């Protein structure tokens, strides 16, 4: 990849910084362009990109460096000697590799590259392997256990034993009551291929990872240690010794919503979890009677590693923006370029906290975004190479370039469900122009790009706005939405935290209108925690749709030690806050509505809009109603003023809707829920709701140029809300 | 009905005594005698009923007595005087009434009925009522406080207050945030219409009904109820009062594996609930913090009280019958005789410890059929009642009768789900000869009549038994199964608790054989205590098939702690046991089998068996793979001799089974799921595992007078588990 980046922030208010962060490859530098984004679909048969550059607010050149990225997730002690007494050396732990075929991995190891001293334990299908450094004149030494390891908890260590003159590597199964027990070990004899380490051996201590970084392990570890000498007069674990005997023992319970590992010996050689492996999980001493690690954390004493976990790059920042105050609150980019290639890094100018400069609000849900950022779906096949070829699209997809890391919607390469998302390295599905669908009816975009439609309109239109992020309103809360006639969502605000939907409710209960102009909205709760800036945490537990399934009683966030996974399951149902719940899910494919209604409340928004049928058509699915639907906690003045049909077969019920294959929750049948139904009702507060209940929605907005029934639809509601 | 009863247990052994209660609305005297039940299904096309009578080991002539079933859950405080001072009286609750218009429903009363004094608080459709006797002469006193309450918590009192000589009649609501509280007070003079009560006036305190028989039984949560003697416009609750002035304040939050209501103030004036109402459900301060009742009892200071709740029936032991070491273990009951009418009690003779007196010993599953007990199905048309008639089977079914109450696949009648389930009560689904369905193409039976369909074909077939509950699992764990050379299980194994599940998992360790003989075993677990004997929880959590879905937070068991829900929800799924698990679900009709495998390991079952397909034909459903399916955690060496097929398009995948509507967890289409698959397996500790996975199975070895494919099949597995 040719030029990309990142800012540590998505987000900031007149006078906060944005600090941008850019890899070039190219020996020539870059510039920067400051830009305001209108339009982000590359379809030809919509209005295409459009930019409003602003060079004269920022511009620069920049020096190119291209810097690296590097997923798997590992423990780092750093600040420590090395390893080993004159009597010898053992160290070993409790592990459960979840992925065996993908290489040699480190269980632990310390390694002094240049003096060819240290020690490292991996495991591999070959078996358990004690690698031993041997001086700067031979290779190392190397001592193989074989034996066939599964997914199970087993217990490695080694022993450099000076007395006896052998060394030990064995591996025994945790659970003995299996029918075939591995218990296994390797001794050789010791012929002073091994001495005492002196004080220039000294290395880092890294637990998931060899540096000489490689291995990256593939698994959960739990209980760590290493000693110095022999256990007191079956593996040997840290319970069998001395604390002077002790060099340290790690307890992963401590500490489970950080990055530290807390060393429990009087050393109190800590340790930094890199790349944010998974923690909050089960523990070999799990039983199931604790569900909830806040309260039981010994069950909960294990950490999860993968080899393409991937938070924070690390990467140097290549110039910051302070927001001046003569800026108006807006989707910015920041473009870069250098030799023919073209970046563009998103970010959003907040208003400031009750001074709006609009009476609308546009609420970008980069919690959404963010969970799917760079989700590699697979389909970047010749097809879709080409059409984004065609339509000069972004040029690049996620499946082409894993180095970027995975969506919460992937799975890690052991299998296991990826649970978080880090804002902090290049997101791919972010760009203006990426195209995520091919999309045999329309554009195929979604989140960002797909965004960008609405926003498009509301300019075209001459509906001035400002823009807040999900980021925005956690930490501002409702009060920063109060000022504003109008708060309107993007197509998918599915993920949010307890803070967010308190905003959004407060806003409602001051009197607010809300346009929900999306579906599937107010679905997954998401964790974040001030310890781990710029990464979100995503749970499916239970029920619902879900591209994994949660293990049993891993079900509570380990950054903010919350219950996650469906909202419903936390006593919150989207219809509770837009009158409409998620109710169908099919193919990116759009249908289009009928109308019902004008004598009620509300039916002046369907002014002229002929019956019966509008919005067969969309950039989105080519229809205004498609993907994912919202039917009918729903007030009882819910007006439906619309309800789409003829949908694809392929379409299905959402699965939290039902208690069985043939009945929903309503206890009616499963075929009731094949339908988007738009909505208005009064809040009881002095405002309103409106929802479409339909990702695809906003993608009619720009048919038949902006003269359309959808872009009456939507002129209406929002006239209405702001008079 | 004529006569009916109950027994305290299910299952004795040798020297073990059984007590019997009878209740019969007829003069004359009844006649027991006791029977073994060989078969139970009154299908005149099959076997029929089938017993050997044994009125030598047990007959009796007994005096009759007609006994009650009263329905409707509360809690009563005993041995407590009048509550009222001179300076007056005060009483109230927090609570949230599910059910107003089901009628005049009591949240609190003191009725000494005789001396017409006492008070009771009532809410209904017309809102808040007060009550005051007003001694022999007159009728009650009646003050009103109309308001149209809503399934919210509301706070609600009455104050007699003799000072201001007023009495006062409130409620408002605890969520004051919403944007239309409810907040309304009736005032009325009091103008000496009361008094302080007498030595002579003391009654009990009753909290969810009223004595004056009990009536008004209320529907939905209570929170927090209160009496004081004193004083202390919003609701004064018990916080308000001096120590002095209180009466009674009790907590719910204390106790809630238990039956006892607590009372803090030093009265120490306790109250004991009956007939189970729910515990361990959400309280007013719940916010989604904690979801464990056990680490957070503050959030789960409610009880939920239902006008159906129904445990313990409280009858009289009519006669008892102790075992005699002479009497095999087998599946007996009493028949019991009036006037034309019959029924019977259906019971267990169990072996003796380590004194097996058979090879093989069958499961009797009595926690699964206690979850079912007195399903009203609500399918007891004409036409169902008609062949109820034409087969002479039993002529009485849970429909027409409200009074035995409900299973837990029911829901209360204010719309909560049925979560605990009395075996101390007549269970007319547990009778020989109750049909559950009108079954086109077969008997349409279930559960302990359908699985006497195996025992009757064990004993034709010359295999002798001996048979076990749950409960006995429960009570002994594996060591009793270890014995035996093979078990046996019923139709539908569904429910179990942890300890029946180890139980059969260490037979297995043991090197026992395990012979799955039904359908959608090993899914649901079940709560029970000691505290509470007779009782069985269920608690319907997360996903899966179910008649109803429990709520956010309420999903650990009251009456033992545990976390409730699929198996699977607790990280043990069917397929660990018996290498399938549930996969597809659909209405009570049966296909056929076809055979894949005679090379592989236990392919000599197959033999007799001719290609291709086999089975097409039983008792239930009229083929031998129906109704619910268990197709292939599991071994390697699992394996398949036989897959259904040409099941009809009313079938459907099991929810918990899916990622979404169109992948399954396995990640493949879920048209997969639909099939039954019999497979074999080494356990590799010395046994094997044959599994059929289907319910409708053994109602096919009753078929073509016991010569048939799959009564062969069976004795190939039965003979093979016995050398």
């Amino acid at each position: 990849i040719t030029i990309t980046g990142y800012s540590d922030v998505l987000s900031a208010g007149p006078g906060e910084t944005v600090e941008f962060k850019v890899s070039s490859k190219s020996p020539h530098p870059f510039t920067a362009e400051l830009v305001r984004v209108i339009h982000a679909d590359p379809n030809p048969a919509g209005p295409g990109m459009r930019f409003e550059p602003l060079g004269q607010v920022f511009s620069g050149t920049f020096a190119s460096f291209d810097k690296p990225l590097l997923p798997g997730s590992f423990a780092r002690v750093s600040g420590v000697p090395a390893a080993g007494s004159a009597a010898g050396l053992v160290a070993g732990a409790r592990i459960r590799p979840t992925a065996l075929a993908r290489g040699d991995q480190c269980v632990m190891s310390q390694w002094n590259t240049a003096r060819h001293a240290g020690f490292a334990l991996l495991v591999s299908e070959r078996g358990l392997e004690l690698r031993l450094g041997a001086g700067t004149g031979e290779p190392p030494v190397c001592v193989l256990c074989a034996a066939r390891l599964e997914v199970r908890w087993y217990d490695v260590w080694f022993a450099i034993d000076t007395a006896s003159n052998r060394i030990e590597v064995g591996v025994t199964e945790v659970d003995g009551s299996v029918a075939a027990p591995v218990r296994h070990r390797t001794l050789q004899m010791l012929d002073a291929r091994w001495r005492a380490p002196h004080s220039d051996d000294a290395a880092d201590l890294l637990i998931g990872a060899l540096e000489d970084r490689r291995a990256h392990f593939n698994g959960q570890i739990e209980a760590p240690f290493v000693a110095d000498a022999l256990p007191s007069p079956a593996a040997p674990r840290a319970s069998d010794f001395s604390t002077d005997a002790l060099y340290a023992a790690w307890d992963f319970a401590r500490g489970i919503d950080t990055l530290k590992i807390a060393d429990t010996t009087p050393h109190a050689r800590h340790g930094t979890l890199q790349n944010l492996p998974t923690r909050a999980v089960r523990s070999s001493a799990w039983n199931g009677r604790e569900r909830c690690w806040r309260t039981a954390p010994a069950h909960y004493a294990a950490i999860h590693f993968h080899d393409d976990d991937l938070h924070d790059a690390g990467w140097s920042t290549d110039f910051a923006f302070t927001v001046p105050a003569t800026l108006k609150s807006g989707a910015y980019a920041m473009r870069l370029s250098v030799d023919g290639a073209t970046d563009y890094l998103p970010f959003y100018v907040r208003p400031e906290l009750g001074r709006p400069g609009a009476p609308l609000v546009f609420v970008a849900a980069t919690y959404t975004y963010q969970a799917y950022a760079n989700y590699a779906r697979g389909n970047f096949d010749a097809a879709l190479r080409d059409k984004v070829g065609r339509w000069g699209a972004y040029p690049h997809n996620p499946d082409d370039h894993p180095e970027v890391g995975l969506a919460t919607y992937n799975l890690h390469s052991d299998g296991s469900g990826v649970m978080f998302s880090s804002r902090l390295r290049p997101m791919l599905t972010m760009r203006p122009g990426f195209l995520t669908f091919d999309d045999s009816r329309g554009s195929g975009c979604r989140h960002y790009i797909a965004d960008s439609h609405l926003l498009d309109w509301l300019e075209h239109e001459g509906f001035s706005f400002d823009v807040v992020t999900d980021d925005d309103l956690e930490r501002f809360g409702a009060a920063l939405l109060e000022p504003y006639a109008a708060v309107l969502t993007g197509t998918h605000p599915e993920y949010h935290t307890a803070a967010t939907l308190d905003a959004l409710a407060g806003y409602k209960r001051s009197g607010g209108n809300l346009a929900y102009l999306g579906g599937n909205g107010f679905y997954w709760r998401v964790g974040r925690s001030e310890r781990v800036p710029g990464a979100l945490e995503v749970r499916r537990t239970e029920g619902g749709v879900r591209a994994w399934a949660a293990e049993a009683g891993e079900y509570f966030h380990a950054l903010d030690g919350e219950y996650g996974g469906l909202w419903r399951s936390s006593a919150r149902t989207p219809q509770q806050l837009v009158g409409v719940g998620f109710s169908s899910q099919g193919p990116f494919e759009g249908s289009h509505y009928r109308v019902l209604a004008r004598s009620q409340p509300g039916g002046s928004l369907l002014k002229d809009i002929a019956g019966p049928l509008f919005g067969g058509y969309g950039l989105s699915g080519g229809g205004a109603a498609g993907f994912e639907l919202d039917s009918t906690g729903t007030p009882a003045n819910v007006i439906i003023l619309a309800r789409s049909e003829s949908h694809s077969a392929a379409f299905g019920p959402a699965l939290d809707a039902l208690l069985s294959h043939t009945a929903t929750r309503a206890r009616k049948t499963p075929d009731t829920l094949i339908r988007s139904e738009i909505v208005y009702y009064e809040t009881g507060y002095g405002g309103a709701v409106f929802s479409v209940g339909s990702i695809t929605f906003c993608g009619a907005l720009s048919h038949n140029d902006y003269r359309n029934d959808v872009s009456t639809l939507l002129r209406n509601v929002l006239i209405r809300f702001s008079r």
